């Protein structure tokens, strides 16, 4: 894409140790699955394209970007060591939205719907076995 967008977050790095856990499996099969198909998922399914959206200040404000397209790749391509890393990525994505946008903007209401679902699912994150 544009040189004016940053490179996306890291999704493949052989030097980073990887592991499957039952909790990571749940994050892919239950959490990402649920949120990805939500009616309000589409703004969150790829990195913010600040050029196409005419938001030239986006990456001036948001220095820790994250999105569900990146999280999907990290889950599918076994990037994580533990569930906390992936939960933190979801939380970063929501917080970016809430920091950049005005409360009550459509995108914020969309993020909040996804976050409510997220919280319900993470409350049932299975005990690590
Ligand atoms: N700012 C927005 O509402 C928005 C962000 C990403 C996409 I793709 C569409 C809209």
């Amino acid at each position: 894409g544009s040189h004016m967008n940053p490179p996306p977050p890291e999704t493949s790095n052989p030097n980073k140790p990887k592991r499957q856990t039952n909790q990571l499996q749940y994050l892919l099969r239950v959490v990402l699955k649920t949120l990805w198909k939500h009616q309000f998922a589409w703004p969150f399914q790829q990195p913010v394209d600040a050029v196409k959206l005419n938001l030239p200040d986006y990456y001036k404000i948001i220095k820790t970007p994250m999105d569900m397209g990146t999280i999907k790749k990290r889950l599918e391509n076994n990037y994580y060591w533990n569930a906390q890393e992936c939960i933190q990525d979801f939380n970063t994505m929501f917080t970016n939205c809430y920091i950049y946008n005005k409360p009550g903007d459509d995108i914020v209401l969309m993020a909040e719907a996804l976050e409510k679902l997220f919280l319900q699912k993470i409350n049932e994150l299975p005990t690590e076995e």
